Formats: C-alpha cells, sequence, structure tokens
C-alpha cells in the first residue's frame, strides 16, 4: 500500500540525483575565476536540471538590461528543450518555465510577492510543486534578503547567478546573503572586485552545464552581454571571438546592446519573448534579426543625438583645482521627463560624450540630478584620486542625518537619493567631498 | 415542453429560498448594535448563500487595509467551502468567486468598470449569470453611488458591509446610498457615530451566518481587524479573548496588522491569496505564519524608525494660545516619495510619536501636506475643542471658492485636496480655523 | 503526397480571393471624397474579409476617444458575425479578434511591442498565423513608422483607416507612411486638409463592405463619431439623419460622446466591451442604453461645471492689439492633477466657454500649460490671422534650440512639449509669435 509507493518514490529521488548530475563540459574561455567557480556552477546546473526532471516549475528573474536579458535568455534556451523532452504535455514549456524581468537592481518586494501569489495559485489550483527560483544579474546582495526571507517561509529553493558585490562578508568566501540562498554563483567570492565577469558570461557557462547541446546556439551571447555591461575582462576578449565566427564585429555588438536597452525600456514588465531571441541571434531567422537591428538602431541613434544636442548646453563642466573635471546637469529641468532615455541612460550618454572629448583616463565625474535623486558616473581616471561613491554617501549621511541620504552602487557608478528639501545641501556637500579628493 | 421547464424552475427558486435561509447563530460577543443589525446581517447572508447555491458568481470588493483584508478574507473563508460542496467542477472555487482590493476609500470608477467588463465577458463567453457584488469596508457612502448607478444598468444585486458614516440621511435609519443597494449592513443606521464596530467585526459575524462551520477558524479575525482600525469598542475588548485563546496577545495583533499594511502596499492591486491567510492565522500552518510575521515585522519596524528619525527634525510643533498642539510637516520636501510609508501612513507615524510623548488626551493636531493635498490627524483631546474636519473643509471651500478645496472624512481624521497654486492660502486659512477653536 | 496538399492549397487561395471580394454597396451619404476613396475602401474590406475566411487573427488598434471607439466598434460589429459563421469553435470570436485602444495619438512602441509579443505567443503556442493589423483613427502619419518597421520584420500586413494629415508627401497621392502599410484609407490622399471626414465615418463605410448585413445596426454610428470629433462636413449633416431615424437628436449625440470620453478615461487600457456597445446603441437593449446615458451624463456635466467654476478665475484673457483674444491658464497650479478632466479636455472646456461667450468666429487662442507642455486651441476666427501651430512650433525650435521644443498637431489644435527649465522663454516666444500675426 503506502510501502509500495514510498519505496518507488525513494528510488525515483535517487535516480533523479544521478540523472541531474551535469557533465564537466569545461568553459568557452580560459579563466582562473571560472575554474574557481566550477563547483558552484555545477551545483547551480544540478539544481536546475533536477527541477526540470521532476517536473517542478522554474521562475527565472533577471535584471532588465542587455547583460540581464542575455543571461536570462541563455538559461531559457538550455532549459526549454529539456522540459520539452521529459514532459508529455506540449503546454509544459509554457507552464513549467517563466522568465520575468526586474527593472530594479534588486529583487523588489512587488516582484517577489507577485511570484509567491502566482506560485501559490498554481500549487493550490493545479497541484504544481512550488518552483525553483533562479535570480540572474540581481540577487547577490543584502538588498535581496527581504525577498528571500519571504520565499523561505514557503520552503523555496533559490539559485543566484550575479556579479555585483555582496558587500557584507561574514568570512573569506561567504557573505550575509549566502545564508538565505542555496547556491550563489558570483566572481566576487573567489576574486573580490571582479565585476567584469558579467551575468551573461556566467549564465551562458551555467547553461552549457544544464544542456551541452545548446552550446553552438548560445556561445556568442557572452560577447553581447559583455558589450552591454562594458566589460574589459580578459575573458571578454576571448568571448568576442565566438561572436566574430558568426559575423558579429564589435560595432554590431554595440548596436545590438543599444537596441535591447531601447526596446526593453518600452516593453517594460513584459519579457520580450518572440523579439529578444531574434535580436540576440539565437534563431535561424537571420533576416528578421537584420530587419529588427537595422530598422531599430538608426532610430535609437537619432534619439540619443537629438537629446544630447538639446541637453549639452545645460551641462556645467568645471575643472577643479585638483584636476578633476566635474560635470553637473539638472535632468528634471533640462531633459524630457518619462521618455527614452531615462535619467540613468541620459547621464551615461552625457558622460560618454565627455569621455570621447577628453579621454576615459582623464578624471571625469558626471553628476545628473533630479528633485530627490542623483546619478553619478566616474571615469577610470577618477581611480587616481581614490574616488569611492559608497564612502562619500556614508560621509554625506553622517554630515546630514536629516536629509534622508541613501544609495551608492559601485565605487565609480551609482545613484544617491535624498529629501527634495535638502537637495542643495546634499549636492553642495557632495561637491565639497570631490574638491577635497587628493591624487 | 416550456411548461415542464417552467414548473421545475419555479420549484427550484422556492427551494433555493428555503435552503438559503441562514440559521440564527447569534454573535461572538454581546452587543446591542449587532442585535439591532441582525435582520440586515441575516439578509446579507441569505443573499450570499443564495448566489452560491444557484451557481451565480460573486465579486467581493474590499478596502486594502488590515480591517478590509480581514473582512474580505473572513467572508471568503465561509463562501469557498459552500461553493465547493455544491459545484461538480473543481474549478468552480476559482471561477465563481473573486476577491479584489480597492486602494481608494470608495468604489472607484476604474474598479467598477473593470468589474462590469469582466462580468460581461464571463456572461457572453461562458453563459455565467451576472454576479452578486459584495462591497466591504467601502460602499456605504454617497461617493459610492456613481458605481452603483452603473451596476444597476446591468440589474446587479449589491450587498454592502461597511462602518463609515453614510452622511446623507433621508430618514432616521435610511441614507441616500441605501436606495442604490439591496442590503446595507452598517452600525451607523442603528447608532449614529458608532464607527468602532469595524468591517472585520461585521464581516466575521456575517460569515458565521453564511457558513456556521467556519466559526472556530475565523473567530479571532475581529481582534485583528479592530487592532488595524484602532477600535476602542466594548465589542472589541470581548473579541480580543478569541485571539488570546489562539496564543495571540495584543502585541502579536499589532505586529500582524503592521505586516498586513506593509505587504499590501507592495502587492498593490493583487489580493495576497496564498499569503494573507497565513498572516491572519486561518490555515493550520503555524510555522509559515511565524516565519512571515517574525521575518517581516522587524523590517517594517526598522523602516518606520528610520523614516521617523529622518523626518521628525522637519516637523514644526507649536502650542497655540488655546492650548492646541499643532504639528505641520511638508511630506513632499521631507519624505521619501513613492516608498513605504505613504503620506497617510507617515502622518500616522508622526502623529503617534506626538501622542506617545504628550498623551492621546492632550489636544494634538497633525497636518501633513504635499503640493495639492493634506492629511489631518486629531487626537481624542481635540474633541474638547469641538474640532470637526468636515465643518472646517466646508468653511475653507466657502472662503476660497477658486482653490478647489475638497475632502474630509472623519471629524478627527481625513484629508484635504486643493489647487497647488492656492496651497499657502488654504493651509493658512486652515490654521486660522484651528486658532479660533474654543474649549 | 506533397503534390496533393499543394494543389489543394493553391485552389483554396484562389477561392479565398474570390469569396473575399466585397460587393459594391455604395455609401450611406453622397460624397465625392468617399467615391474617390472607394478603391482603397474596397481593398481594406477585401483584406479584412480574407483574414476572416482563412481563420487568421485580427488585431484592431484605435485611438481612445469617441471617434476612435465608434470606428473600432463599427468594424468589430461587422467582423465578429463573419468569424462566427466560418469558425466551428465558439471560442473563435474571442480568440481570432482583439480590439485594443491606444491612448496616444500614434501607434506607440509600448502598444506595438505588446502586440508582437502576444501574437508571437499565439503563433508558437497554438500555431496561429500572424494577424492582420488594422489601425483606426491613428496610424496615418510619420510618427507611426517605427511601429510599422517592427511589424514588417514579422511580415505582418497592415490596414490603416485614419483622417489625420500624413504630412510628408512623396507624390500627389502618396505619403512617406504609405510605403510601410498595405492599404491606407484617408481623405487627405484625395482632398488635402479634409479632416472633417472622420474615422468613424470611414470605418462604418468599410464595415458595410466587410459585412453588408450589419448596415441597419451601425448606420447611425457616423453621427456619433462626427459629434465626438466636431465635424462640420457636408457628409456629417447627411449622416445625422440616420441617428434621427433611431430617435437620437443632436443633444442626445453630444451626451453620448461626453459619456464615452468620460467612461474611457476611467477604464483606460481596457476596451469597454459590454459597455461601449450599449452606449453606442448597437444592441437591442434600449433600457440599458438609457440607464447608462441618463445615469452617467448628469455626473459628467456636474464635474465639468464644477471644475470650470473653480478654474475660470485663474484664466488670464487679454485682447491683443491685432484683435486676438489670447487666454492662458496654468493647469499644473490651478487644476486637479490626475482627475477627470485631463489637461487636454480641460483646455477644451475652457476654450468652449470663451467661444460661447464671444463667438466661434471671433479670434480666440487658448493656451493651457503645465511644467513641460502646453495645449493650444484656436477658434475658426484665428484662420483670419493665418494662425498655424506647426509653423509656430518650427519657429520656436529654431529660436530656442536648447529648449527641447516639439509637437504641433493641427494648424488650429494641438500641444507643445519643452524642457521645464525653459518654459518661461518658450511661452513668451509663443506669445510674441501670436502678437505678430496679421489679419
Ligand atoms: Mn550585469
Ligand atoms: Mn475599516
Ligand atoms: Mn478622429
Amino acid at each position: 500500500p503506502g510501502s509500495h509507493m514510498a519505496e518507488v518514490k525513494r528510488k525515483i529521488e535517487e535516480e533523479l540525483d544521478r540523472r541531474a548530475q551535469p557533465s564537466d563540459v569545461g568553459f568557452l574561455v580560459k579563466s582562473e575565476v571560472l575554474e574557481a567557480l566550477k563547483p558552484k556552477i555545477m551545483k547551480a546546473a544540478f539544481m536546475i536540471r533536477r527541477a526540470i526532471f521532476e517536473g517542478r516549475p522554474i521562475i527565472l528573474r533577471h535584471h532588465a538590461d542587455t547583460d540581464g536579458y542575455t543571461a536570462g535568455v541563455a538559461l531559457e534556451t538550455a532549459i526549454i528543450p529539456l522540459i520539452e523532452k521529459v514532459a508529455p504535455d506540449p503546454e509544459a514549456r509554457w507552464h513549467l518555465f517563466k522568465r520575468r524581468p526586474s527593472r530594479a537592481p534588486f529583487y523588489e518586494l512587488e516582484d517577489v510577492l507577485k511570484d509567491i501569489i502566482f506560485m501559490m495559485e498554481d500549487h493550490m489550483r493545479f497541484g504544481d510543486e512550488l518552483p525553483l527560483v533562479v535570480i540572474v544579474d540581481n540577487g547577490g546582495t543584502t538588498e535581496d534578503i527581504p525577498a528571500y526571507k519571504r520565499l523561505k517561509a514557503y520552503g523555496v529553493k533559490i539559485v543566484v547567478i550575479d556579479h555585483h558585490d555582496p558587500r557584507d562578508w561574514i568570512s573569506e568566501d561567504k557573505a550575509k546573503v549566502d545564508e538565505y540562498v542555496d547556491v550563489h554563483v558570483n566572481p566576487h567570492h573567489v576574486k573580490r572586485g571582479y565585476y567584469e565577469l558579467t551575468a551573461g558570461m556566467l549564465a551562458t557557462e551555467v547553461a552549457r552545464y544544464i544542456n551541452p547541446e545548446v552550446e553552438d546556439r548560445i556561445k556568442h551571447l557572452p560577447a553581447i552581454a559583455g558589450t552591454g555591461d562594458r566589460s574589459k575582462a580578459p575573458e571578454f576578449y576571448q568571448y568576442l571571438e565566438y561572436a566574430k565566427e558568426k559575423g558579429l564585429d564589435e560595432e554590431d555588438l554595440k548596436k545590438i546592446a543599444e537596441v535591447i536597452d531601447h526596446e526593453a525600456f518600452y516593453w517594460k514588465f513584459m519579457d520580450g519573448r518572440g523579439i529578444i531571441e531574434e535580436i540576440l541571434l539565437i534563431t535561424g531567422n537571420l533576416q528578421r534579426h537584420r530587419m529588427l537591428v537595422e530598422g531599430i538602431y538608426p532610430e535609437v541613434k537619432e534619439k540619443q543625438e537629438k537629446v544630447l544636442k538639446a541637453v549639452l548646453p545645460h551641462v556645467k563642466s568645471v575643472v577643479l583645482p585638483n584636476g578633476i573635471r566635474f560635470n553637473t546637469i539638472d535632468v528634471e529641468l533640462y531633459a524630457p521627463k518619462f521618455e527614452y532615455p531615462s535619467p540613468g541612460k541620459l547621464s551615461g550618454i552625457i558622460h560618454d560624450h565627455f569621455k570621447e572629448q577628453y579621454g576615459e583616463d582623464s578624471p571625469i565625474l558626471t553628476l545628473a540630478y533630479g528633485p530627490d535623486f542623483a546619478v553619478v558616473r566616474a571615469s577610470d581616471g577618477m581611480a587616481k584620486y581614490n574616488f569611492d561613491l559608497n564612502k562619500i554617501v556614508k560621509i554625506l549621511a553622517e554630515k546630514l542625518p536629516d536629509a534622508g541620504v541613501e544609495g551608492g552602487g559601485h565605487s565609480y557608478a551609482g545613484s544617491i537619493k535624498f529629501f527634495e528639501g535638502k537637495r542643495k545641501e546634499v549636492l553642495e556637500a557632495f561637491a565639497k567631498e570631490v574638491l577635497k579628493l587628493k591624487a
């Protein structure tokens, strides 16, 4: 009776463990970082494959930019075929895998609460198991913990593939966030500061372990992802060779990245299925890829040139006594609100213009502000002055405890929030900290 | 032919009337107000049970706060089992009952128009009857009439369970809104001003008449609802005993209420199914309830403390000649826009702080304003000065006919709207009315 | 084998061509413009009928105002019955036709990207062919081309039924946009400037060619559409007679139009199915139509009167030396934000008031502005001064290249956008251009 069913179940669990084990397929490039991450990469692939083979649903959340979309689509491309080979139902693909972008740089409560409500409905209504959750290009920080506390109330297992700094280290290779997730694939564990190995690179390698058969289809994705995130990693320069083999040079890759970020701005919370795959060149439909990229890119380029031409006259640029070129722009007063490009993207376009004119290695700091936020971008040259945005933000919060100062990101790129009524004081204090920097 | 079908239909209608009659199960507490409301309570339960037994769908709309969610979930908990016992289809639960929160304190046109479009699709596409509409913690005022005029164009029957003042009385126990709905359960009909018998209390009692079998599961809900709405009713202090029996003390209840209001802020238009039931302790899954409340509450507490610490230095507090402590805070300039806590919730947190420091019975008036709105909170002590927000709003509208003044709510708690360009004049006139109050 | 299937397919294509041919049913009114548009009208109907007969889905996009809704519903009313007669499945109606409003006056990227994602899902998941796309009261301009470039990457066929000026003419009867669509029905091709033959007029005639059987049901729709768009066309005054036959006088039509624009404001991205048909009087349910229009219209009228009374004292009206009456109103400072009526609608209500008081033929220019936009309305009297908004906008952009000036619309009605920080300069320059106009 129950003994028959239990003994058969126990054997099924064991055979699932065995079949889920990924092969050691190595990597597409040479990298000591990837080699050091191999055990966690193989564990991630094991967990994903096991969910697939047991008919458990998967939710894949990814950040909504080129690197994130590329990473998410890499994983989807490996997963879907496996789901289709083991499922009798042709609806299984659509039902047992969901990809959802996150516009925020962390797993927002609105996102996780939606994921929980949706998964609980499928559970109660159709008897589905609760899903494996895979978070990509997000998830590896302390800001993600609130979401994970909620998922753990449901016994949900969680895979993270990210390349942002977890920051709060509890040991040499363990961060605070790691206690709330089951496997965390992140270069920062094996080499602190190695942001340049991006989510799309990591995710493509994980995807190869999940399903070695999709290698040839996706091996160029890391070049697209690295272009999106502007990686200067030795791994990236190897990954580029796979794109070249398919006829994509470096300018092609840049156009593709710009197209993805533009289209994703407009489709918002939708996932771009039916479009993103064509842009990323993972279907055999070369003509549709060309029509999309050649149709869209000129439009994107023209918008950027138009907005730059109109906004640039309002950018104040001063060379400070220490040699720093400090640029400021009020993107509430002198930018089109709610339109492409967003303040973040606009600040990048302005910053790039100053880099093209004066050089990336010149010390350039671009501050783009609204009523209650500022986006900050620092050229590589700012490293010569030990510019660290996180340190400056902590300083500002301590000097102005009533101004609601918050944020940061990278030491060289990120954003600040503050109370609108204390903007003048916060930004003047920010400027004083920049003046005081020493070579 | 048609005579066979018609005679059988007529007998089915009569047996439906008979079976729908609820038993007189009394109440969970002693209350002359509930006793006086019994006929309408029994009518509400009759209408709901009848819809269920005829296979008619039900839409339940409720305000999106602790009292409203609690009330809605109380009713759902009684209804779903009955639907499942009479329906052959296991999809009947999901199809023939819908719970939809309303963030507005009235049945907004966007909500009712969506309800009508959705119900008309089910009608035309699947042949469903048009639903019984049950509105809870909303619906009992003149601001709800526009929605009801639209529903009545479709011959829809409407149950209202609310505890806000209908205001526009046409007789001793009948208000203007009552002409547009089929049964209105509201303590104000039998005892004017008795707001402290809240929707979750009322709805739990209605739920017991709908389905006496769920009594033990939901009899603690009124304690949660009353905590959310800060009821000081004699009924509330009895209802608390049912929560104590299940191990929930008064601090537990407060944490639960704070958790609901926090989570509901983030899930927005979603209904929280799969989560809210766990927080409200109506499943047997004690561990999940604990993980959610103990996981979430510290996070909620920390956000409130952080925001309070940052905002408090910007609150102006003056004791006026008449003894009133008048607090003002610009929540556009000195609060985080679009984040938890909302302006309404923030004003409450600031107001509570002033109450803790100076006492609830001291006369405290907290005015939190943005560009074009203000939230007003008056301590019990303000009653000694005959403070009435609705009267003050009428005065302001008459003195400043070009300023677009509108709103009110309770005599002691509510909000004003006005034209941004007349803010100074409106708020200075508001302050003069407060100065002129006499003990 | 493949020869059997291919020969049968070829014959099916030929019989589809034959059956899709519409009858020459003439028109409901006398019109040289319609006569000149007949070949394109018949082509539009051919393409729509062919899609229906082959079981291809149709997406109908329309602008979200009275004229657009009326046009969309006219076409839906003709299409649905044909779909139902040729489809075995009773779900075919719901699956093979979709009507989606567009709030923007062009085919926005957010709309088209959603259409592409949705159509690609149906394609991949259910094997549906890609749809015929029909755009109505939008689509006939250069601002629509980006959407069409994306649709053409998927080989999608596109029908446009619009009455806005394509502007960018490449020959006498061909505009730039025409290269991206398969048939464009627009009076401007055969008579430049003939905006007064509106989308609902055009669409009703197309609908008659699609399905002559629905003529009697929809022949009054053009009167509603023309009322919404305030057409003074000779065709309109004929179309009115069909409304009179059904008991709708000119005041009834105005109430209907005001009701549609009000309700559509609140249901937003939803399509109003189950409601709009009743308001438009195309069902046999006269009582529901009456309850909706008589229930809703007084509420609409009261809102307009209330807002007008409160806002009018803030309108500055000056008669300029040249005789022009120039009205200005700051609708950010002195109007209710986010509520009915929108800035566009509010400007119309203010403008109408000035027209009622001083006459339509008096030269009246109403400028309603926010932080970063302005809505402009010119009475017929402004024609005596050669007022052209598009020319003025070009002038402003050239004089103020750093102010981000954009927009236009009609020579007499439209809107400008600009950078908030250059508002003063843009509006003062706008006012100088108006001062300089000569009779
Ligand atoms: Mn990345
Ligand atoms: Mn309540
Ligand atoms: Mn139109």
